[PDB]
């Protein structure tokens, strides 16, 4: 079996990327962030404290013939941003582009934090890191992806996220009219549980390639790149009136500035992020200060490839039985 389904940014900053996902018989449509920095897929329910929804569309779990409470069973997660949410699960079938998975484990937010609240577009998360991250206990749940492996005709996803624009996850195939060139591959370590390679160096704009390793994750949920404070450095040196200012959190720039692409190596291929992808506009509304896109990890404890980087590339997440990580330009 296959999937496809179209991801589309919820703003016109790329902030983050919302895929359609059919959940219970009938199906009730609900708008998920795939994210491959976490393992649980959770919804917005007609569970969830009322006064923390604000216009996500809800998972109703008595209105689908095909749930069943998993008993006992409860999830609490933390995120790396500070957001959080817990509840109670629920199994049902779940459909992503096509792809069916039955017995999925949905998990039910009886809470979620602020900020979630507060992103009426997204209407939960659908984890697609490795299932040793996943919350759910006293018994820990498969994702998705994990579910539909062996059904799959490959046992692969990929992420095509676009600039200002819809992309596409796929399951399960790799579309080959997808990319220009061909795909490298790198390895990748499980032991944190994430989708963890090692970049073999950057350049700045037209400057010279540095050879150094940078071991980070491949995270669709994180919006922007996170690097060594070096590198980071070197990038906005390049930028006039650029500079991190702990008031605003990061590095901000001239909205008035041009910016310089930054490549990341994969093995001995180079992944250009365009400059304009790392302008993340002004700070607040008609503010001439602009928020970088790329920005310092030396605070997280982990280099953070997020959805600047991987939408500069055609990312193949590969869960053979020792996974690996492909990029393709596009």
């Amino acid at each position: 079996s296959t999937g496809s389904a179209t991801t589309t940014p919820i703003d016109s900053l790329d902030d983050a990327y919302i895929t359609p996902v059919q959940i219970g018989t009938p199906a009730q449509t609900l708008n998920l962030d795939f994210d491959t920095g976490s393992s649980d897929l959770w919804v917005f329910s007609s569970e969830t404290t009322a006064s923390e929804v604000d216009g996500q569309t809800i998972y109703t779990p008595s209105k689908s013939t095909t749930a069943k409470l998993l008993s006992g069973a409860t999830w609490s997660i933390s995120y790396g941003d500070g957001s959080s949410s817990s509840g109670d699960v629920y199994t049902d079938t779940v459909s992503v582009g096509g792809l069916t998975v039955t017995g999925q484990a949905v998990e039910s937010a009886k809470k979620v934090s602020s900020s979630f609240t507060e992103d009426s577009t997204i209407d939960g998360l659908l984890g697609l890191a490795f299932s040793t991250l996943n919350t759910v206990s006293p018994t820990q749940q498969k994702t998705f992806f994990d579910n539909a492996k062996a059904s799959l005709d490959s046992p692969v996803f990929t992420a095509d996220l676009g600039y200002h624009a819809p992309g596409t996850y796929n399951f399960g195939f790799i579309d080959t009219t997808a990319y220009t060139g061909s795909i490298t591959y790198t390895a990748v370590s499980t032991k944190q549980g994430f989708w963890e390679w090692t970049s073999t160096g950057y350049a700045v704009g037209s400057g010279t390639f540095k050879s150094t390793s940078i071991d980070g994750i491949a995270d669709t949920g994180t919006t922007l790149l996170y690097l060594p404070a070096t590198v980071v450095s070197a990038y906005w040196a390049q930028v006039s009136g650029a500079k991190s200012s702990s008031s605003v959190g990061g590095y901000v720039f001239p909205c008035s500035a041009t910016l310089p692409s930054f490549t990341f190596g994969v093995g001995s291929a180079r992944i250009v992020i365009p400059g304009d992808y790392i302008d993340f506009g002004p700070i607040s509304t008609g503010s001439s200060s602009c928020f970088g896109g790329i920005q310092s990890s030396a605070g997280i404890g982990i280099n953070i490839f997020g959805d600047v980087a991987l939408k500069a590339a055609f990312v193949v997440f590969n869960g053979a039985t020792t996974p690996t990580l492909g990029f393709a330009s596009k």
